[PDB]
């Protein structure tokens, strides 16, 4: 079994980690993990942590459950209808921007934000039996205007995306695989297990060349943001050089520094 | 059975409305729904109408069938090679800006200037038994390159857009499903009514959240119009405000508006 | 003297034509020319017929004046505030609409170049009308630019603002949004959004002077130049415009009428040999 | 005078508020104003209060001085190199940092309009700070900008430089980069990265009237604008922050309101008739 | 059987054209088809000999094989890690670029830098049997960050891109088509044969509009470089009209030019 | 005295080298310095040549003169109009080629800062190699910027157009195109695409010194800091090219070398602990 370690208690969300793995994940299923603003604060918190921990390089969100009342399974139905006060959006971006890999983990229903918040993680996981992925923003007079939609269209096509926000219908894992947002389809009794799995495996990559991909593969999207993040990446790979120490230690002793012969390479 | 009620008469098309959808249809089948100028200025005439037309919220452009000569169906062959005048991307520009939901209703063939038509709409749904999509564009020395083609790529991805152009091969209604272009396979005899049905979903939405997710999924696409359009429809939510109120009434009544304290939220 | 005719009657604005030239101007000088729905309309139908007039190759939209009431002048001062309401401006008809971007979209588009003539007050929707045209003139003595939209709870939140970068920059574009002060002619020719300070007497001719060198050039070249400067910021929207009309001149070529002929007689078509060129 | 009460003390910086302004100064002017992690880290603090205070609209960021030991004055001159080692910054829990990079996304993002407020030396990442920055005032006497980057083997390559062009133009945010030479606040005007150039004793008093007149503007506007100006180089980025504004603009209707109270009551919405509007 | 004719000899490569077709093919299966620099060096010359050959409408990029120590397949496993001198970023310029389709022929194994390779063609087709797509950038702290891994996303999305990059996971002939980076999966038997005959469906097309639809799919992803290469191609189609002939004379008989009257159509 | 060698000789060009620059120089002055197919194909030469040669950090780009025949200076008149037929300018064998943008691009995406230096007449095709050149230096006297393509029934609708608006803005850049008129060095550096008017007799000299404050700095942070400032309006292309620094950048790094070896010798490699840094 995973022997996950408690990293710190919350009263909405659960946070564990093991092995270079970060696990957050709703834990209100007796209402579908619906999220609150105290839900939101949570997330953010939990995230926060992960990013400035040095250890975790791949972040699971994931959905506790079953409901006590009927069973059934949610990643987190969105929006607690009922309800600075951080928000969603805040979450979004540090998902987006964070030198990790966040793989979203669906075992039931994920449901309006919370279908916004699969989609913006890096990677999804989805519950062959249980999954249920469905856009009710228009239903509400809501809508994500950014990484919720025009961000889903960028893994399903403008023609799925337009489909799933204007008819709000359900599908199930092994639709949303062969639309493209769902990275793999698997076994409910498997899910949590693979999850770990898939981290360990990225985890066994070269730290570098996963930032660096992740920040490439948002850079296409993100325009001015993009470029800042993915450049601020490469601008810590010239400070190592010998190149870069030269030029530190010219300005610190007051010279012209001598940066060598023949550098302007291609 | 659908209660359509005429809009207006026209030579090479057909016009009707019921209960908030519109349906313009191409009424050519003889020469499988070709379009020549004349039918390019009903087509923008019909679409602008339902434009304007506050009751409409969905429209559907199909094709009439089959043809007399050989029982065949099309949706649109494109342009009449046989021939200001309206054109064609007029009409793609009045499908793409207006804020309603077009769904392409494909029949038969759908070839040429028809299947950009196709591809430029919302949602598309297509004849299980019939539809074909067929790009003949490179055959006559002619091109779409904007929303045919560059916007086909971001619905089926580049190489399945670059193979449709450049080898000119008939694709199925299930073909055309697996890589992205079309929503819905539907049995023929089905085709019509379930598109009308789907037009109903989208009509129980929020109008509000309807238009502004059709314009954010535009806007990732669309640059500096795309803004124009997805802003203008902020300007129009701010307008309703109490502060645009203050706004307007401190203008006309020469005084400096009072917006209030602690406005400046997060 | 330009020998103008007066191509179509208005209420709220002029429209005459002389020579290649189109002018389209602003015609309620006794409240600064904002436009009400009726002005919108109006507006919409001239620069329709103007693009749709294959003699025409330039549009000045100016205004004219100066207020009989207090001798001001003004280019346009944005949208009517008695007309507006919730949702947008209230036309006769009922209707709350923003319009006013359907007729930005109409001069960015049109195979023709667009060139604000400012003989005052830009304000507003009026300042916003001048951005998205493809040059703008302004009259040294009374022209004033000024972005109220923040004082009334209003945004031009795109081709008036984040077009304006593209021509002024950044820094300044936030700041003309932001502060909503006045910038004269020269403040504004030195920013980058004004083409040509000239003397208010002169302001008018000058113009029809620069239309006049425009329609000496090569028309092909004018649209695609036009619609290649558009395009780097218009995405998919601008590619579908430089496309088209690169379809038409495709259309035109030998290879073309080949294929057209090719396809009509049901056999394949011969492209030639070595066709395949770089 | 201005009746600043510090809202936090800090080490490297000040943090004072007055009637919806926060103003956030670098003070270490004995090197010039140089920021080492600490600053960084105070910096992203003071600047998420400010973003979380409601009261507050406008952010000015400043230098205090001018430096004990020689007289000069300085805004800010970038990263501490005593601090600077392998992959970044070394803080005092050994991290290896470049979270400038956070602190300009809070700038960039926040809605309140952020104005640098140049005193003297804008050096490095001190100069591309006040790029990102909305607003930027100078001092005509003492204002300096000088980008270093390329002389210790460092580059911003997103908002300090890309950007930078968004203000100045790509021929002269080349030339800013690649020759290192000092601009004064009157070049750096007339370049376009400066907004208006303040005599010195002057700048502050000058930066808060900027504020005040900002602070009286429709904050839906002001955030609405800053929003669409960040929109056309932010891309989904920017998209995600304006659309979400734009939500917030919904939720308010009644039609929001009969959404979200026929979800609460598990029947279906009525959302009128006619509604389709253009 | 196809004639084709020996281009030019190589050492790394073979280089053969017949009838519009040019194939480029890895030649070193005793090591998986790995490219070392004089590899890269080679098929920059013939990638240009092929782009200023106006008799080659459509390049072919294959690998020979199998190798005599497994009996494997391979198209290209990247970059002979054992090792100005042409990189493979010049190379993959020059197939996105040229005005000719470039079809990546995939027998086998397409592994990282080899695995980029396939991605920048036009299209691919790959052996049912033996193609292997994996991605390896992330085992060895490198990353193609442009056309190997964002552009990846342009016809798989965002989450498949990301998952390939991040597992390094094997993926078949048939798991990348459904994902949307194959064209075809066409039995290895008939693989070069298949692509020949893709290559001679193209030829037969209208080699402006084939020029004009690679660069128009090309130009909504490559900003202003796409710009320019559209652009360039419409100048040409402007200079052969009797209006250029007009501006060239007048320019040259030092006169003004007369264009016209009632020249501003739309 | 600059101690130039001659790297190359050419017909129509020259192209010299010293101290880490390299000089290409157009030099048919007697026809004001336009390029046939044969200048064109000369000019690609001589820019691969710098581009492959690691002692050269800068190309100046100039133009010889002056003409013998009438005493005028040009930097370039740009396409040779005697030498333009169907589908492009034919050249000794044949092909009809627009291979202008070829060079264009080499310029663009060269490791290396490229310099225009004109001296005199930049026109059309000239207008836009100046325009794509990093940085421009101007002759005071005798630097005339004027762009004929409307004239002639072309259009470059890439750099030198869209890219062009990205230092002038949109307005000016409209207007360059659509009037055709004529700049002298200093209204091209008041509207941001010239960095320096400089004297005629000391344009080259200073074009050099220019140069080698360029060739002091950084070699990575010059290439980096080019592309980044490429990157924001090249696309895909232009993350091709910085994504492709930065993997160089990379390889260089301890943990690149185990990746390696761990690779060579079939283990799993080991990149160590904590290194998820942020």
């Amino acid at each position: 079994m995973i022997e996950w370690k408690t990293a710190k208690e919350y009263e909405d969300i659960t946070y564990k980690k093991c092995n270079g793995v970060a696990r957050i994940a709703f834990n209100r299923p007796e209402i579908r993990n619906a999220f609150r603003p105290k839900t939101t604060s949570e997330l953010y918190d939990a995230f926060y942590d992960a990013y400035e921990d040095p250890s975790i390089g791949v972040v699971l969100l994931s959905g506790e459950g079953p409901s006590p009342k009927d069973g059934g399974w949610a990643f987190c139905s969105g929006g607690d209808q009922k309800a600075h006060r951080l928000n969603i959006l805040e979450v979004q971006r540090l998902i987006r921007f964070m030198p990790k890999v966040v793989i979203a983990v669906v075992p039931g229903w994920a449901v309006g934000g919370g279908h916004s918040l699969h989609v913006v993680c890096d990677l999804t996981l989805a519950s062959k039996e249980h999954a249920i992925f469905k856009q009710t923003d228009a239903d509400v007079t809501s809508f994500d205007g950014g990484y919720g939609s025009a961000y889903l269209a960028k893994m399903v096509g403008q023609k799925k995306a337009r489909e799933i926000f204007f008819l709000g219908r359900n599908y199930s894992a092994q639709e949303a695989f062969e639309m493209g947002m769902v990275n793999k389809v698997v076994p409910h009794a498997e899910l949590e297990d693979t999850a770990y799995e898939w981290a360990q495996e990225i985890l066994a990559k070269s730290p570098t060349s996963i930032r660096m991909l992740k920040f490439a593969m948002n850079l296409t999207d993100d325009g001015m943001v993009g470029q800042q993040v993915f450049a601020g990446e490469a601008t810590r790979l010239a400070y190592m050089t010998d190149e870069a120490k030269e030029g530190r230690n010219a300005f610190l002793e007051k010279r012209k520094p001598d940066f060598g012969e023949d550098q302007w390479i291609s």
